[PDB]
Formats: structure tokens, sequence, C-alpha cells
């Protein structure tokens, strides 16, 4: 519905050791699978959407933000008491309504299947979902809030990157 929706599973059994799982869809149809331990993660399109420089390109951005991604959980783990094993969920994407001066993106995490922390993109400030204050969720936000990598690069790719992927791409769907 011009939209791309994307969903990362991770399941840590430890710090050291993470089970990868998600899926990507542009206007509701499944168009990319993520797949794998962080030993070997596979990361492919269903669909030939990207030329492969292009998707090459994309490819090793992807595995760069894995890497990132699971050296906060590990440095979260380092600083506070993090309990394994544990489940992260992303959910994340743009879409561009009929009706809609802009696009609405988001990036919503949750831990164990609770509302976690989530990301208000166009002032690229991450929140806790959480009820109650945790030195787990404040640190980590301290964290996301303190980098321009987790600030404003995530802001540049759901605002731009995404969406210029589904104005490049939707009519292939
Ligand atoms: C185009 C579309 C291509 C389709 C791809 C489909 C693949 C299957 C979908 C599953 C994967 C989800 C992808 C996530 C996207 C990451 C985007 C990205 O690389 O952005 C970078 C910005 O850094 C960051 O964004 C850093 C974020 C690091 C932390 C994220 C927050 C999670 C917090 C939870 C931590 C755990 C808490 C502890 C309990 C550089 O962007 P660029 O250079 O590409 O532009
Ligand atoms: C990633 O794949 C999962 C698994 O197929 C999708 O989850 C399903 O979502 C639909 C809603 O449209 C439900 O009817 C199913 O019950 C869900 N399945 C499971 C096992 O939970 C998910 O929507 C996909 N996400 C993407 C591609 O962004
Ligand atoms: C996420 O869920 C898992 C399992 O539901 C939690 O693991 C439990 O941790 C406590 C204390 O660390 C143990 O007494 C239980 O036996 C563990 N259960 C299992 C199945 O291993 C984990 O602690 C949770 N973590 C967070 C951060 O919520
Ligand atoms: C990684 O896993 C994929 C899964 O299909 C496999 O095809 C590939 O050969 C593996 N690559 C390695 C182990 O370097």
């Amino acid at each position: 519905l011009q939209r791309l929706h994307m969903l990362q599973i991770s399941y840590f059994r430890d710090p050291y050791h993470v089970w990868y799982q998600g899926n990507a869809s542009l206007g509701g149809h499944l168009t990319h699978v993520l797949e794998g331990p962080d030993t070997n993660t596979t990361i492919i399109q269903l669909q030939p959407l990207q030329e492969p420089e292009s998707w090459a390109r994309t490819q090793s951005g992807l595995q760069s933000y894995l890497l990132q991604f699971h050296g906060l959980v590990r440095l979260v783990h380092q600083e506070r008491t993090l309990a394994f094993p544990l489940t992260i969920r992303c959910f994340l994407g743009c879409e561009l309504p009929p009706e809609g001066s802009r696009a609405h993106v988001f990036f919503e995490v949750a831990v164990n299947g609770s509302s976690f922390v989530s990301f208000r993109p166009e002032r690229a400030l991450w929140q806790a979902d959480t009820q109650v204050t945790s030195g787990v969720v404040t640190f980590t936000l301290q964290q996301l809030n303190a980098y321009n990598r987790t600030r404003y690069e995530l802001r540049e790719f759901l605002e731009d990157t995404c969406v210029q992927y589904v104005q490049k791409h939707i009519s292939a769907e």
C-alpha cells in the first residue's frame, strides 16, 4: 500500500550467541528474508528488486547494522544486569499514505514480547515504551540518544532510503 515493512527477530541464548529471523514486505508482498545465526547470516531478496552491485551494497550495510545491534546488546549486558535468554523484536518501515504530506516511518523494539523502546524519527530520538524506569531501559536510551549513528543516520534511513525504495520499487509490485 506504498509501504515497506521490515521485521527482525533476534534470539539471544547468551550475549555471544544470537539467532536471527526476519523478513520485509513491500506493498504487502514478501520481498526479503533474514535467516541464521551470527556465525553465518543469510540476507536475501526473494524478488530481484535491486541490481547486483546495488543489492551487494545494501547487503553489506545490513550485515553492519547487525554487528552494531549485537554490540549494543552485549554492552547493555556488560554494563547493567541483562537476563538471557531473551528475544528482541525490531519492527520498522515507512508508509506513503494516499492522503499524506509526509511519509509515516517507525522503528519499534520489543524485548521478551513486551514494548521496550521506540524511535521518534523526525526529531531522531529514542523513547522508552515501558511504564517503569529501569537501569536497562535508561542505559539503552542513553546509548541510543548519544550518537549520530543511532540518531541521525537512522532518521535518514527511514525518511529518505526506505521512502525512496518504496517510490522506486512499488511499481514492481
Ligand atoms: C514476516 O513474516 C511473518 C511470518 O509470516 C509475518 O507474520 C504474519 O503476519 C500476518 C499478518 O499479515 C499474520 O496473519 C500471521 O499470523 C503472521 N505469522 C506469524 C507466524 O506470526 C510478518 O507480517 C512478516 N513481516 C514483514 C514481512 O514485515
Ligand atoms: C526473557 O525470557 C526468558 C525466558 O522466558 C528469561 O529467562 C529466565 O531468567 C530467570 C532469571 O534469570 C530464570 O530463573 C528462568 O529460569 C529463565 N527462564 C528460562 C526459560 O531460561 C529471561 O530472564 C528474560 N529476560 C528478560 C530481559 O526479560
Ligand atoms: C551460509 O548459510 C547459507 C544458507 O543457505 C549457505 O548457503 C552458505 O553457503 C553459508 N555460507 C558460509 C558458511 O560461509
